[PDB]
């Protein structure tokens, strides 16, 4: 019985059967999310390299770990970005459904570190709903700042 969730907690400690990293096209650590996911799970960078807009899933054991590389809007424009942020959510949803299981943690992708000094919850969160409506799985999306919290949890109440 699919549901969306909000937590504000590190990422790195969920408790879903997968996680999402906000992953750059190079498959090398980053800032933000993909510290953390290196942090935690540095297996999954072997060959994690994948180009903007798409999302590619190495497992670490048997945990799945989705490197989905969402635009950094510093290099694209608004408009392109927004193709490439629906396009890395997209995959996030083939591959949340390829490996079949039953819940995933996600991070709002192309927000901190690519957001190009732009608030973008909203519009992170509105790709995420669209692309991940199609799955049977539940999603548990992380933040860290309390405001974001409860404006994704708004945004939860009012479409569900």
């Amino acid at each position: 019985a699919p549901s969306y969730r909000v937590k504000r907690m590190d990422i790195a400690k969920n408790d879903e059967e997968c996680v999402v990293n906000a992953a750059n096209p190079r498959g090398l650590p980053g800032d933000g999310v993909c510290k953390a996911v290196y942090k935690k799970w540095p297996e999954s960078f072997k060959n994690s390299a994948t180009p903007v807009g798409t999302a590619k899933t190495v497992m670490c054991g048997t945990y799945p770990v989705i490197h989905a590389v969402g635009p950094n809007f510093s290099n694209y424009s608004e408009s392109e970005g927004d193709r490439e942020l629906a396009a890395a959510y997209r995959e996030v949803a083939k591959e949340v459904t390829r490996l079949g299981v039953n819940s995933v943690a996600i991070p709002l992708l192309s927000t901190g570190v690519y957001s190009g000094g732009k608030d973008r919850l909203t519009q992170s969160l509105n790709h995420l709903f669209t692309a991940m409506d199609s799955t049977d799985a539940d999603v548990v999306i992380y933040c860290r700042d309390k405001e974001w919290e409860k404006k994704i949890s708004e945004a939860i109440q009012m479409r569900t």
